[PDB]
């Protein structure tokens, strides 16, 4: 059988990419086949054919906060090696630890922790839990991870959600949201 590559390693990890490295087998090879998929995904992995002279690839268009399974197979014409497998997560872009830090009868001060990415702005939404009531939205600058919500009703359950939004492409790229409930 054809010996596998060895020494899988990862570098330059971001929310949407990372670089994968490996060491060629002590064998004749004609190329590599690299596959990657989010863990537990039941469908087809993404695939790249890499030249035999190469020992790394940067994988892009990845989803934040996700562990990927990466498989590298050496090829020698018809033959394939068993795969060299590694698991690496991308950085999460989702805020953490959303909480109400203070309350008055009609206002809530909320606070959270920034994700480890460059946030352009946060979007805050809030509405009465279970109300036919309008959901309301506003933003805060990405440099600040607190907000004050005003104009609320006392004695009412509210759902409050925060998104971290980055501004890189055709649309802002906003994280999955984090939510809490709080009764004024
Ligand atoms: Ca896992």
């Amino acid at each position: 059988g054809l010996d596998s590559p060895t020494g899988i390693d990862f570098s330059d990890i971001t929310a949407n990419s990372f670089t994968v490295h490996w060491i060629a087998p002590r064998a004749t090879i004609t190329g590599y086949r690299i596959r990657h998929h989010p863990e537990h995904f039941s469908g087809r992995p993404r695939e790249d054919r890499v030249p035999h002279s190469r020992n790394s690839i940067t994988l892009t268009n990845l989803t934040p906060g996700t562990e990927y399974v990466v498989s590298i197979v050496a090829l020698n014409g018809r033959e394939e090696s068993p795969p060299l497998i590694g698991q690496q997560s991308t950085v999460s872009d989702v805020p953490r630890d959303l909480e109400v830090v203070a309350a008055t009868p009609t206002s809530l001060l909320i606070s959270w922790d920034a994700p480890a990415v460059t946030v352009r702005y946060y979007r805050i939404t809030y509405g009465e839990t279970g109300g036919n009531s309008p959901v309301q939205e506003f933003t805060v600058p990405g440099s600040k991870s607190t907000a004050t919500i005003s104009g609320l009703k006392p004695g009412v359950d509210y759902t409050i959600t925060v998104y971290a939004c980055r501004a890189r492409g055709d649309n802002p790229d906003c994280s999955k949201p984090i939510s809490i409930n709080y009764r004024t």
